[PDB]
């Protein structure tokens, strides 16, 4: 029953140094949440910025940083560009489970990959398969995570798989919906999403993770809607 707090919104200008935060409903923000910071842009657009606190993803620009100030998570922007604008999600690890915060909604006034179609179009009780084809990276050694977000609700995690033995972590809104596995030779990633209903029509992301790094890199999203 975490809650994962978030500033709605921020407007800033150009080259101003911003920070948002991250708070949790039960306590301090600590290390072993492992907070992760990603931006969203459009169309449903996700990159990682932040692993585990403080460490910056490979590749992101450095005025992006992480830390902890007192009793809460904070994303610092050291001179916002007008490309920053953007919706900035932090996400806390509590126990057995990911919790997301609601976004900020950031207002500028100015080799890995994962490989997932952009839409699938089902008709209600059916199945389907989602795929996530990875490249750039040695497969096994890392997790697929899956993200879920319906329209006008909050990102939900549904879960984990570690491709060395196929190991599953699902979440408690997912633990009897989602089924994962991969294909490790096609470097592919699955999820199985079964009994669908209309409830079901959303977003699906793929994200790489592994032990101490999650998040740092996305699919694009798959556009599920459940329609006859
Ligand atoms: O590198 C090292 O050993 C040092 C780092 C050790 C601790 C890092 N913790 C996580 O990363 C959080 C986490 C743990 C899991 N677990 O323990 O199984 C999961 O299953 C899981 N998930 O997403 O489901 C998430």
């Amino acid at each position: 029953q975490a809650v994962v707090t978030q500033e709605s919104a921020l407007t800033t200008s150009p080259g101003e140094t911003v920070t948002l935060t991250c708070r949790s409903s039960t306590g301090a923000v600590t290390t072993s949440n492992y907070v992760n910071w990603v931006q969203e842009k459009p169309d449903h657009l996700f990159t990682g910025l932040v692993y585990s606190t403080n460490s910056r993803v490979p590749g992101v620009p450095a005025r992006f940083s992480g830390s902890l100030i007192g009793d809460k998570a904070a994303l610092t922007i050291t001179g916002a560009q007008a490309e920053d604008e953007a919706i900035y999600f932090c996400t806390l690890w509590y126990s057995n489970h990911w919790v997301f915060g609601g976004g900020t909604k950031l207002t500028v006034l100015g080799q890995v990959q994962l490989q997932q179609p952009g839409a699938e179009l089902v008709k209600p009780g059916a199945s389907v398969k989602l795929s996530c084809k990875t490249s750039g990276y040695t497969f096994p050694y890392y997790w697929m995570h899956w993200v879920n977000q319906r329209p006008g609700r909050g990102l939900e995690w549904i879960g984990r798989i570690d491709p060395n033995g196929g190991g599953t972590r699902y979440s408690e809104k997912f633990k009897s919906k989602a089924t994962l596995t991969v294909d490790k030779p096609s470097n592919t990633a699955y999820m199985q999403l079964s009994s669908l209903t209309s409830e079901d029509s959303a977003v699906y992301y793929c994200a790489r993770g592994k032990l101490g790094q999650h998040f740092d890199y996305w699919g694009q999203g798959t556009a599920l809607t459940v329609s006859s």
